């Protein structure tokens, strides 16, 4: 089997990414942010605190014939930025782009923090990331691709996000047609749950490119690129009028800018992210200081490979009996 399903950014600045999700019986379709830095399933639902839903689709598991309630399992999960979610779990029938699960493990917030409530955008999490990292206890639940991996053509999903543009997520096979080149795969370690990989160093602009070890992982549920300080700080000196501000939280930089472009190594290809996908708008509405799209990952304890990095990409997550990751330029 396969599935090929089209994800939207929510806004004009890409701050994230929805893909249509059918669950139930009949179907409910809600709008999932496809996340492979986590691995819940989680969804706004009817049973959500009700003063915490601000205009998202609800999943409402008792108009849904198959769903069960998975008696016992709750689930609690926080997210780098500070974010969380907690509540009980169903299991139900879950499609994506026309690949379908039976038994799926539905998590339906009880809870969701701020953040989840004033996104009226995101109806929950479609997480990609390794099983081992799912919150459901007291026993520990699969993710969507885990459970489907088996039916699948081949065990890999790719992402293909767009730069203002809809993009794709496809399942079980690789669209030839979507990239140029060819696709380079590298390495992947397991040991956290994530799809962490090395890149093999980066390029400021038309600058010399500096081969160096620099490990993250692969997030499309992150927005920005998060490198280490001494990365970013190369690339906002190519800035005029450039900081890091404390106050806001990051580097800014003026609106009029052009931005360079920024280039990360993957083996001995290369992966070029245009100048303006780093650019995420006023810091605040009618500001002429703008947000920063690569930012310092220190006081994070880990690289990310958001999505201003993987939007410049074809990305394949091979998920066989030794995981790798592939990057094709587009």
């Amino acid at each position: 089997s396969t599935g090929s399903a089209t994800t939207t950014p929510i806004d004009s600045l890409d701050d994230a990414y929805i893909t249509p999700v059918q669950i139930g019986t009949p179907a409910q379709t809600l709008n999932l942010d496809f996340d492979t830095g986590s691995s819940d399933l989680w969804v706004f639902s009817s049973e959500t605190t009700a003063s915490e839903v601000d205009g998202q689709t609800i999943y409402t598991p008792s108009k849904s014939t198959t769903a069960k309630l998975l008696s016992g399992a709750t689930w609690s999960i926080s997210y780098g930025d500070g974010s969380s979610s907690s509540g009980d779990v169903y299991t139900d029938t879950v499609s994506v782009g026309g690949l379908t699960v039976t038994g799926q493990a539905v998590e339906s917030a009880k809870k969701v923090s701020s953040s989840f409530t004033e996104d009226s955008t995101i109806d929950g999490l479609l997480g990609l990331a390794f099983s081992t990292l799912n919150t459901v206890s007291p026993t520990q639940q699969k993710t969507f691709f885990d459970n489907a991996k088996a039916s699948l053509d081949s065990p890999v999903f790719t992402a293909d996000l767009g730069y203002h543009a809809p993009g794709t997520y496809n399942f079980g096979f690789i669209d030839t047609t979507a990239y140029t080149g060819s696709i380079t795969y590298t390495a992947v370690s397991t040991k956290q749950g994530f799809w962490e990989w090395t890149s093999t160093g980066y390029a400021v602009g038309s600058g010399t490119f500096k081969s160096t070890s620099i490990d993250g992982i692969a997030d499309t549920g992150t927005t920005l690129l998060y490198l280490p300080a001494t990365v970013v700080s190369a690339y906002w000196a190519q800035v005029s009028g450039a900081k890091s501000s404390s106050s806001v939280g990051g580097y800014v930089f003026p609106c009029s800018a052009t931005l360079p472009s920024f280039t990360f190594g993957v083996g001995s290809a290369r992966i070029v992210i245009p100048g303006d996908y780093i650019d995420f708008g006023p810091i605040s509405t009618g500001s002429s200081s703008c947000f920063g799209g690569i930012q310092s990952s220190a006081g994070i304890g880990i690289n990310i490979f958001g999505d201003v990095a993987l939007k410049a990409a074809f990305v394949v997550f091979n998920g066989a009996t030794t995981p790798t990751l592939g990057f094709a330029s587009k």
